[PDB]
């Protein structure tokens, strides 16, 4: 992608000399925001191969309110062991925020029931949010949540939603967060019969680990491909009511992938 | 100041209508970033006179837990009545949030304590975070919180500071969120032996109300003066420490004031 290349290369050109907890050097810049109009095609990124599954295994998993790496497993995904205990808990991580947010009166707040009944019942609010950094429970959680906060917005049928992520590793987790959350404007746009409007990403501290630099590099060699098509389809009866089977890309002719590999 | 000129000039250009709840009409843009280096002055609009007392007194109550009217009363700041009950209390609103976070096991967690504590111990740290936004709380709010969110970091021993505001009014409301926070990064600054950085402002709903036109095209009239420069007289024992009388703004010399109303 076009919008994603140039903020690589803002890394590259801008970014400081800054350090991972107690770890890797990264280039570092602080705030930056891009935005997709998801109706020129998917932001699934061209310049290397990004798969789909993970990120749609992924997603119906937090809509769950499952925190447990069970059914991930269960389904071959892997991306969430590294953090997991013995047990395959991760704590109160985001499935558990997103549909059961506790009160300190005893209840569990589903924000996402909540957000469909606002685009529903009072699309014109400017309070449809949903958020996973609770201060209460960061104790308990394998990791506190990069993708932290998350807006939902209506103006002429179309829905636009604005993510803050706190942390972004440009390069891995960067591609990955913009298709996990698209999908999910797509998604919330198809049960309440809105148009999709604009996916806009706003990070705090991005960066690039120092050692994918050649990666970098060679990822900025390529020149952009046309964004594919994401086509769902079935209507569920719910937003906790989709399947994997439910959704195909069309036309995604990507550059090969690119590995980049981790400190431990 | 350019940077807000600019965003109000996009407002116009840019904005669709869109309905306030249950009032009057706005255009709206959704998503938008602006940076102040602050070390190029103090982002203080002159192009229309603004009066830094009712915020200064507001963000000293707001650092001490305070959620009733009644210090802003004993010094004549009269921006909360409107929100208030009878007996002055807004509920638990940004101070209580701030200094309070009620957990579900029973704590209170001091969110400013907690951020002074990581930008002093560990600089590095991508969770510099504080946060407004409880969901467990917002039915006992007077209103939700505008400043929901934001987030401290530190490179070159310069602490920047970006703040989300899900819901803007761009001509009352914006002028004034950029000096209270500006504020509180110099404060904070100033007690970690920081510099200050980049405040740095993002917002979701970005509107103009539609009443407040010809008051607009007189503040995009004007060509911006130079920015202040904001002194503060002493280093207080602690950012709970800090007195009405320890700020001073040298060289603003703004333009007139604009009064712009409001519907009921």
């Amino acid at each position: 992608m076009k919008q994603y290349l140039e903020l690589m290369q803002k890394v590259l050109d801008e970014g400081t000399q800054k350090n991972d907890r107690t770890g890797t050097g990264t280039l570092s810049i602080f705030g930056h925001q891009m935005r997709f109009n998801l109706q020129d095609g998917f932001p699934l990124v061209t310049t290397k191969r990004c798969h789909l599954r993970s990120i749609i295994h992924e997603l119906l998993w937090f809509l769950q309110g499952d925190t447990n790496i069970a059914y991930l497993h269960e389904n071959n995904v892997t991306i969430w062991d590294e953090w997991a205990d013995e047990n395959g808990d991760l704590g109160p991580v985001y499935g558990k925020q997103w549909r059961a947010w506790p009160t300190p009166d005893g209840r569990h707040i589903d924000q996402i029931t909540t957000v469909l009944n606002q685009l529903k019942n009072d699309p014109d609010s400017r309070r449809i949010i949903v958020s996973a950094w609770n201060v209460g429970e960061l104790d308990k959680m394998a990791l506190a949540p990069c993708h932290a906060f998350f807006q939902f917005y209506v103006a002429d049928g179309k829905l636009s939603c604005q993510l803050y992520q706190r942390s972004c590793d440009v390069f891995l987790g960067l591609p990955f967060a913009i298709a996990s959350y698209a999908l999910l404007v797509h998604m919330m746009a198809q049960q309440c019969d809105l148009e999709v409007g604009d996916f806009v990403w706003t990070g705090g501290d991005t960066h690039l680990y120092s050692n994918h630099m050649d990666q970098t590099h060679l990822q900025l060699s390529r020149e952009p491909r046309p964004l594919p098509k994401l086509i769902i389809k079935r209507k569920p009866e719910s937003i906790f009511d989709y399947r994997f089977e439910d959704f195909e890309i069309e036309g995604y002719d990507p550059h090969p992938g690119i590995k980049a590999p981790v400190a431990i």
